[PDB]
């Protein structure tokens, strides 16, 4: 069960992006939304930025939890891993950027036995969990350390040598200020041709409804009990970010799921080379 759906002509997009907004948020909502969540302090804001890394490996050091997702993989990754592959045990090159413990690494990892991936966070205690995972394999996987932010990927993956960048969940981790580098970053690995797949949260998911009052950072950017934060993109926000730092766009929709979620999937194309 699903319906895909795209508006184009001014007037039709504008008309229908209004009336999404007002089924998911209450108009007059949208004041008391805004007027209720005052903002951090820039004292507090310069400290979350300079502990980004900390507040994550942080949450990776928790004990009494579950970091592992089921179900955290879609059918439409699946499907563009399956595009442009003559046979289903080709050899294809990934980068799973922000890979957390790996709960999109590793499914990936299952699709193709001869899928390579590199992966990186920057938090060593989520490498380390990658590294222990039951289904880690030197030969498959190549983890390492990067904050996407400022070390350049090109120090442990070789460059145009990727098939395809999963940035899924991560972008809305990093200050808006800093998220063109890391799509700078990630272009220097990619294939020309080829593509990053984008997944994050979006405008007035229920995340964003529920943060209160001190947990507002900026428009449309908050932080979390654990320090670490989310950015709930618009479309336009989005691809204005990948179009300025060298990518098409191919496909920037948003998803509803229903507790209404809104999710951003997006896919963005690094150009053929040229003469
Ligand atoms: N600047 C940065 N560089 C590297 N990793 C970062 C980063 N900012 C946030 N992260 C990482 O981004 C991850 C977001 S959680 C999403 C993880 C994974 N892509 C998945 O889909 O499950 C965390 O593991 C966090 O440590």
């Amino acid at each position: 069960h699903h319906l895909e759906v795209l508006f184009q002509g001014p007037h039709m997009a504008s008309l229908q992006r209004k009336g999404l907004q007002a089924r998911i948020l209450t108009s007059e909502e949208e004041e008391k939304l805004k007027r209720d969540q005052t903002l951090v302090s820039d004292f507090k804001q310069q400290k979350l930025e300079q502990e980004a890394q900390k507040n994550w490996d942080l949450f990776y050091k928790r004990n009494s939890t579950n970091f592992f997702k089921d179900r955290h993989w879609t059918t439409r990754e699946f499907e563009e891993l399956r595009s442009c592959r003559e046979f289903e045990d080709q050899k294809l090159t990934m980068l799973e950027a922000g890979c957390g413990v790996g709960n999109c690494l590793f499914p990936l990892l299952e699709e193709d036995p001869n899928i390579f991936a590199y992966a990186c966070d920057f938090s060593p205690r989520a490498i380390e969990y990658v590294k222990q995972n039951p289904l880690y394999d030197t030969e498959r996987c190549k983890v390492f350390q990067c904050d996407l932010t400022k070390d350049d990927l090109l120090d442990h993956v070789p460059p145009e040598s990727v098939d395809v960048v999963m940035l899924i969940f991560v972008l809305s981790a990093v200050h808006p200020d800093k998220m063109h580098l890391v799509l700078q970053n990630i272009y220097k690995v990619l294939k020309p041709g080829k593509s990053v797949l984008f997944r994050d949260y979006g405008l007035y998911d229920h995340a964003m409804l529920r943060f209160k009052a001190s947990s507002k950072l900026g428009e449309n950017f908050y932080v979390r009990q654990d320090g670490t934060r989310s950015y709930f993109f618009t479309d336009d926000f989005l691809a204005q970010l990948f179009m300025d730092t060298g990518y098409e766009e191919v496909v920037n929709e948003y998803v509803f799921r229903e507790v209404p979620r809104v999710f951003l999937q997006s896919k963005f194309l690094k150009p053929p080379k040229n003469p």
